[PDB]
């Protein structure tokens, strides 16, 4: 082994500079990086196409017998599931069921085309049904007056393409928005969503469709909510209707729930015996309808079913733009909560896989799907959760798992739709609550922050409670902001440390740490691991002049009574020698005798203006006592920060500069040296 | 001059921790600690009252000899400027001006026992004037139905009365808040409030008040604004209905604005030859009351004045809670930033003048005046910004100016009160508009951050528009979390440094930078001056991958794409010996040949999970192209963050820590001259 072994003089900052000479920066002019930034090459457009079409790149590279067999389990697990998660949020959305499986159709296959995501679910979310129904009912109540030419016995129809129209105006309107910010670079913003943010905010997600599915569960009629405490108002409604409810339809929403989670049990407890998974929706839905038709239950107990389904696809209509005035501003709102929604579980899934998520162009997909969804009669799309979460849980590797499902919800939509007229509308409230059992089981995280970071416990906690109690769209924001604050947080309560040396060594190590580190007679090394600015200045010298026992005030005092007790350009030196009496220090309080405070740098990131002049003061006033500050490990960027301040105007403080720590220590037992040379 | 000398064995994470031994934490118990704490020494219970009564501390020490002749003027300087302000101010809360006169004469009374700072002018100030106005006229309007039993020709006492009554009681409640918060110990936020942020915040003020005063020196009449975009609201108005202007009235004001410039002028450029400042707000007010009580102007032109002041000081009456749950918003509101006002400015004083104020008893004292004044019938007050600069550049010491200016104040409501009564409100508004001069010459700093620090210029532009276009409580909070905002900026574009060798030394510093300094060969070193947090973890490895050159991705596709042109709990180790055969090496591109990169994290002050995996990922990614990763310089925090996420999950990775770079250096040439050695 070799040894570590260092000749050289002491390294102040002129002394280091003295050997040092600027070097010449290579040109580098704005225009000629235009200029080779327009090359053109066909592999530079190759790279755009790529990025733009992501299918062009992923499809060629499909190796067909590692990937077929999880990609067709995964599209068949997550079609089953995609047909009532469709109705019930068509449902949410006030808008008729069809509708709900059209969005789950052609905006599915349009992300496979441009989404950068392997394993996400996108169709109808209920947060973004929600307020899509928000807006259609606020646009079209349920007491308008439509001369549709229609008798008393109106059956509703006029009031649903009116709520139809305002949904695709919505949807329209969102997904240029999303593709705007697509194209300006806006999905940058997804690196401020950590983990723990992320993971609180997709639970709360969870919370919100538990909440939502609540009163079809108990078929129960409830005022819709949306926006601050929207959860709150849900719930208590649900609640306090809870006396009218639907025995019948309570009673088979909770025969499919519980036959749903003994199933759910039994596919994971059995998965290593298991080819597949059984799809245990698909078996849910055909019983649910084979129960409710066989009994018709429809008017016999006033069950609420699913309704008719008319067959076919629509032709292209465009959306009127009329409304956008009407609805602009709920479409910002679903434009962020749907990249929100859809970017989250999208990293949650590629940090699980080992691969990364683009927000742009998740950002453009997401656009695009819901304009050209909405010339096709789709309301506005994100990332199903749950449904992403089985998707990937079931062997899916690529997209092509959700082309599978989508031509299953096709199948449906074109010829077998009529079959599921009957289908109680509770039993998809028990699926989709079923389902989010997965999204509850992040829950866990709790324990595991408790023990990694409580910092990202604070992080998790508060993006629940944020996207819990506000909505989606305020709380996330509100998650993010608090996020980033705990840096702020962290900067103001650094681990302020008085540093000793480990002999023979030029180790520095915290004084109460390890025994064998002692501090050096005569100096005070003090160290933060933490820029000094504004926020964070005076706490830094308040811990200096408690942690040190170096109290400039406390010297001056001291020496003033001591004194009333005996009684009975140009600049100055910075360090002001002790002109105090011998005879006055006879009756001087005995203390560690300081001549030197180091101040370490070394991990000083940053100063500012606030922090120049508190470091400023803090020179002055040590050496108005006649104690050096010195201070060590300097970056050139806080070098550079000082100079840009007037921190170098006397010309001395340059000497207060040092390269490391053992390098103020020798420099400072070198000046005491020299000054006890000279004393006598 | 003594020389570095250091001769030790290469410090890796094993072999130094091999050297130390855990020191045993002394005890500091909890209940011990609050035991410590209730000592009640007279020593303790002296300083407690010093705290919460400063009077007590800093009267005793006045320096009668060196205080009072600059108190004494400065009091003068203050008082001639108080009472037009106070009249113009009462005006803009919508009471009598008598009222304000009263707010300018208990509060300051009051402050001067528990205020700490000894610079600010307590009293009316413009903004919390107009919020106090709004609230005001919104309970009781212009058009109110009031059965006084009078006729027709209703002089509008009782319409005064009431809202005297509203003024009173948000007075009220705004100072128990204000007391609340100062108890809770809320003035720690003040720490938020960098010089920047202030000055921006406290020039954006005054613009509210010249915008404020423009009404008054037109003499038009305006809708009275209060909120978002309330100055352009109100400018707007001013300048809409100026052809409705009463052209007396601005000529007076004109007049006295000209004058009143010319004087300060004289003043400025005689202060060396003038024994004190001539008091020109005293001459314009009593000239231009002699121009409008000998022209009789009130009538003749229909100019507005002061009007009626009556004699004597009002008896104390309790404020009616009842409308407490009628204001209460309007009273947080008004708290606030009465607070942001009053700590703002006295902090622009106190580091002028080399002291520090309490946030927490600038609370306290703000709260116990405006509560004990709304019994007294004075409206809520804070510190007049220009008025501060007065009193403090005009030789003010203590807080006595204060009180002499609160003594004149007390002379006008006593006795001469009624000589006023014909005082135009244009003069007024005039003699607001010129003192506030100093405050716009704050706009220089404009420059000075440009050369000193741009991110600081940042806060100051972002916090002057915030608090200009929206109101003084959402403009202050958008700038405070923008400011901290500024630190996340920071450490999402830190300095990416490649590190090489100054010769014969241990210095490792930027290779582009000094020309002396050289890579080591086969080695990178990579340094960055931030923490490695989820907002930097992707950019760092970014970086670092562009930076050193060395992109494992990079590399293993260099490295097939040679293959195929030449056809033509155990753990693995870390790094994987590259297999590559030598017969397929002679079409391997050339390189740099890196068998080493070290990480500088020095200046990394933590590391949060996030940042933990992308370093577990960027050490698996390096050591699968067989490239070692070393850590130099982690700190016990960071060591502490790894260790709390599972990064040692194999113990292999403590091999990987070094204390310093040249450590890591020394060690990684060390590992190779031993493979070497064992190769053959
Ligand atoms: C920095 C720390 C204190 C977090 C700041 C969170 C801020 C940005 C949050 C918390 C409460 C939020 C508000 C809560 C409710 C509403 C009403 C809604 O109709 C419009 C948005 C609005 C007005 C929100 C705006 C954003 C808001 C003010
Ligand atoms: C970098 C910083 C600015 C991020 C946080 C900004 C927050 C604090 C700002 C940005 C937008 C602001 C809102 C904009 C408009 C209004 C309406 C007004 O009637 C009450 C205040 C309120 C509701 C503001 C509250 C504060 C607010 C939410
Ligand atoms: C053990 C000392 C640290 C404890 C940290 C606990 C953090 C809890 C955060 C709760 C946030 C709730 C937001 C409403
Ligand atoms: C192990 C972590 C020590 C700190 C625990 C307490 C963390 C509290 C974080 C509060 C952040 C507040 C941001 C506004
Ligand atoms: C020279 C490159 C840096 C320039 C920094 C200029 C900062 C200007 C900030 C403007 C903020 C305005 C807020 C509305
Ligand atoms: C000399 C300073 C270099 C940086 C100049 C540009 C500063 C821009 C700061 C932007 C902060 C944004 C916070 C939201
Ligand atoms: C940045 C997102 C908004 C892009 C502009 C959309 C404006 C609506 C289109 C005009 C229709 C009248
Ligand atoms: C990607 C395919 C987009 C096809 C869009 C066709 C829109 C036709 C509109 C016709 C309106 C009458
Ligand atoms: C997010 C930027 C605005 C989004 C587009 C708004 C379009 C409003 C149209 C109003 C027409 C009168
Ligand atoms: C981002 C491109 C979206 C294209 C969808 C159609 C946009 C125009 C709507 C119809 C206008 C008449
Ligand atoms: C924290 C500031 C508020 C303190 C509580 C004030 C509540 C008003 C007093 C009750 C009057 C009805
Ligand atoms: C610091 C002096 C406070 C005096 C407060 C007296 C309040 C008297 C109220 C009488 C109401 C009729
Ligand atoms: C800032 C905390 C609240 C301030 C005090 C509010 C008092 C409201 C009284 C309502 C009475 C019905
Ligand atoms: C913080 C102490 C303020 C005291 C002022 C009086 C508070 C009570 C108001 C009158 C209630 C009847
Ligand atoms: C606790 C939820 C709000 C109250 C729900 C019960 C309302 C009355 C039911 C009879
Ligand atoms: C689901 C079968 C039981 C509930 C419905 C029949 C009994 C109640 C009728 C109102
Ligand atoms: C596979 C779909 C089976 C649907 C069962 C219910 C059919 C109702 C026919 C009356
Ligand atoms: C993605 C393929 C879309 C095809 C739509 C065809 C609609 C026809 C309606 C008559
Ligand atoms: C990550 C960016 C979050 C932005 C939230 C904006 C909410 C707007 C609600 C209308
Ligand atoms: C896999 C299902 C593909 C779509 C079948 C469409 C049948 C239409 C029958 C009218
Ligand atoms: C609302 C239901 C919450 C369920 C949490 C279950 C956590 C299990 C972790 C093992
Ligand atoms: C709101 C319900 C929270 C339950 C937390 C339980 C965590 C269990 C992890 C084992
Ligand atoms: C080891 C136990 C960790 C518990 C942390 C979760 C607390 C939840 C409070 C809401
Ligand atoms: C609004 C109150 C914010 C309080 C922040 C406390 C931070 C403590 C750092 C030591
Ligand atoms: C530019 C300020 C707003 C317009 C002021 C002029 C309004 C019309 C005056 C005749
Ligand atoms: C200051 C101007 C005095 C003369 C004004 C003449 C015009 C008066 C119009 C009401
Ligand atoms: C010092 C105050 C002088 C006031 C001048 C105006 C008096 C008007 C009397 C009619
Ligand atoms: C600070 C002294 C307050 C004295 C108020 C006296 C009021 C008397 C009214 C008759
Ligand atoms: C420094 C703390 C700033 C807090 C601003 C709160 C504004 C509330 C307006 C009602
Ligand atoms: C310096 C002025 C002190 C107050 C004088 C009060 C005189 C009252 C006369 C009725
Ligand atoms: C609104 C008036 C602004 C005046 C700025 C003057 C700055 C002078 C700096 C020397
Ligand atoms: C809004 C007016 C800004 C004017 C800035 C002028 C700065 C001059 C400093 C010398
Ligand atoms: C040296 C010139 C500095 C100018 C910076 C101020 C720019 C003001 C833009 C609003
Ligand atoms: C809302 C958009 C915020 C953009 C922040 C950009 C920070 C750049 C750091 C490199
Ligand atoms: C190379 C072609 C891949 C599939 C492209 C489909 C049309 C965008
Ligand atoms: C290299 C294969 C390109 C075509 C893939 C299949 C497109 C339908
Ligand atoms: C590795 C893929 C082999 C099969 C190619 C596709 C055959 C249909
Ligand atoms: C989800 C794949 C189809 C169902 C397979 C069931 C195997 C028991
Ligand atoms: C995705 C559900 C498929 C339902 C099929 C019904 C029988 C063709
Ligand atoms: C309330 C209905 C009771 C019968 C169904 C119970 C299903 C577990
Ligand atoms: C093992 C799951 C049992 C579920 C019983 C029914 C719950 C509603
Ligand atoms: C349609 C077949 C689904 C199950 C595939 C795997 C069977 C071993
Ligand atoms: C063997 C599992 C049966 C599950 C049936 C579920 C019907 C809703
Ligand atoms: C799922 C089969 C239900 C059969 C019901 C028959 C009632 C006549
Ligand atoms: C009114 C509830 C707001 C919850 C916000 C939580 C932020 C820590
Ligand atoms: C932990 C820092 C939070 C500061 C927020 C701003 C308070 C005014
Ligand atoms: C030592 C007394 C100083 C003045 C106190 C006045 C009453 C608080
Ligand atoms: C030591 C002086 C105490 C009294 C100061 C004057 C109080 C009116
Ligand atoms: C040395 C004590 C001076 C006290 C001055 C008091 C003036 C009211
Ligand atoms: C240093 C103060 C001397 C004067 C004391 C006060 C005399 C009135
Ligand atoms: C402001 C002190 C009183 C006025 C003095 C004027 C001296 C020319
Ligand atoms: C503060 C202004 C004083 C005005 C005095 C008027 C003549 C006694
Ligand atoms: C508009 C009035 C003009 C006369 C006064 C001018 C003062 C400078
Ligand atoms: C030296 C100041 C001259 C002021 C002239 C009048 C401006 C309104
Ligand atoms: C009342 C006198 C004010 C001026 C004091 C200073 C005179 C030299
Ligand atoms: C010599 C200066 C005179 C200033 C007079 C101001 C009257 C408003
Ligand atoms: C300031 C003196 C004004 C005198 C006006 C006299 C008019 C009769
Ligand atoms: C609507 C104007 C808001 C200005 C905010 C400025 C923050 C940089
Ligand atoms: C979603 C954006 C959060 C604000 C980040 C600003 C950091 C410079
Ligand atoms: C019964 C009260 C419910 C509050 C909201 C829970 C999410
Ligand atoms: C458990 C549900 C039973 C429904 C019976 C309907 C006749
Ligand atoms: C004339 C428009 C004025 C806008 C507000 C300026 C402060
Ligand atoms: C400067 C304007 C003077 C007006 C006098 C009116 C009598
Ligand atoms: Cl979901
Ligand atoms: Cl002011």
């Amino acid at each position: 082994t070799q040894r570590y072994y260092v000749e050289r003089p002491i390294f102040s900052h002129p002394v280091l500079q003295e050997r040092l000479h600027t070097k010449d920066k290579v040109p580098d002019s704005i225009a000629d990086k235009l200029k080779q930034a327009f090359t053109c090459t066909p592999k530079k457009i190759r790279n755009i196409i790529y990025m733009f079409l992501p299918i062009t790149k992923w499809l060629p590279a499909y190796k067909f017998k590692e990937y077929v067999l999880g990609d067709l389990v995964s599209g068949i697990s997550t079609g089953v599931l995609q047909l009532p998660q469709g109705l019930a949020f068509a449902m949410l959305a006030a808008v008729p069921p069809i509708f709900g499986l059209y969005s789950s159709f052609y905006p599915v296959i349009m992300y496979c085309f441009l989404g950068t995501s392997r394993h996400i679910s996108i169709g109808p979310f209920a947060v973004i049904s929600l307020m899509i129904g928000g807006v259609a009912v606020r646009l079209v109540p349920d007491d308008i007056v439509i001369p549709g030419g229609v008798n008393a016995t109106n059956g509703t129809e006029a009031r649903d393409a009116l709520r139809v129209k305002v949904a695709m105006s919505v949807t329209l309107l969102s997904g240029i928005i999303q593709f705007c910010l697509g194209v300006c670079r806006f999905g940058f913003v997804a690196i401020y969503l950590t983990e723990p943010l992320v993971r609180g905010f997709t639970t709360a997600a969870a919370v919100h469709v538990f909440t939502s599915m609540l009163k079809y569960l108990f078929g129960v009629k409830t005022k819709r909510y949306s926006g601050i405490f929207s959860v709150v108002y849900s719930t208590v409604a649900v609640l306090q209707n809870v006396k009218n409810l639907n025995v019948c339809s309570l009673g088979v929403g909770l025969m499919v729930f519980g036959l749903l989670l003994g199933g759910k049990e039994f596919n994971e407890r059995f998965k290593e015996k298991l080819p597949a998974p059984i799809p245990l929706e698909f078996f849910a839905v055909v019983m649910g309808t084979g129960i409710s038709a066989g009994f018709n239950l429809k008017e016999s107990y006033n069950v609420d079913v699913v309704g008719t389904l008319p067959l076919g696809l629509l032709p292209p209509a465009n959306p009127d733009t009329s409304l956008f005035h009407l609805v602009y501003v709920d479409a910002i709102a679903i434009a962020i909560v749907g990249f929100s929604v859809t970017i989250s579980m999208a990293k949650t899934l590629a940090n699980k896989h080992g691969y990364q998520v683009d927000g742009n162009q998740e950002l453009i997909a997401l656009g695009l799907c819901n304009s050209i969804g909405s010339l096709f009669q789709t309301f506005s799309i994100s990332c199903s959760l749950s449904r992403s979460l089985v998707q990937e849980g079931t062997g899916g590797k690529t997209q092509l798992a959700g082309c599978l499902a989508s031509l299953m919800i096709l199948l449906v939509i074109l010829a077998t739709g009529f079959l599921f007229e009957s289908l109680p509308q509770a039993v998809l409230s028990a699926i989709v609550i079923v389902n989010l059992k997965g999204m509850f089981m992040q829950f866990s995280d709790l324990p595991f922050f408790w023990r990694t970071s409580k910092i990202e416990l604070t992080i998790w906690l508060t993006t629940f409670v944020s996207s819990l109690f506000l909505g989606l769209d305020y709380g996330l924001i509100t998650a993010v902001i608090i996020a980033l604050l705990t840096v702020i947080y962290r900067t103001q309560s650094p681990s302020y440390k008085v540093l000793g040396k480990l002999p023979e060594t030029d180790v520095y190590i915290d004084i109460d740490a390890y025994e064998e580190v002692k501090e050096i007679p005569g100096i005070k090394i003090f160290q933060i691991n933490a820029p000094i600015y504004y926020a964070n200045s005076d706490l830094y010298s308040n811990a200096l002049k408690r942690k040190t026992g170096v109290n400039p005030a406390v010297i001056m005092g001291a020496r003033r009574k001591a004194m009333r007790k005996y009684a009975k350009v140009k600049y100055p030196p910075i360090v002001i020698k002790s002109t105090f009496p011998e005879e006055m220090q006879r009756f001087m309080p005995p203390g560690d005798n300081v001549h030197t405070v180091i101040l370490d740098f070394t991990q000083v990131n940053f100063i500012d203006s606030v922090g120049v002049k508190t470091l400023a003061g803090i020179v002055k006033e040590y050496g108005d006592v006649g104690i050096y500050v010195y201070l060590a490990g300097c970056s050139a960027q806080v070098v550079n920060d000082l100079t840009r301040n007037r921190f170098f105007e006397n010309p001395a403080l340059w000497e207060l500069l040092f390269h490391s720590i053992h390098d103020a220590v020798l420099g400072s037992q070198l000046r005491e040296a020299l000054a006890e040379q000279e004393a006598s």
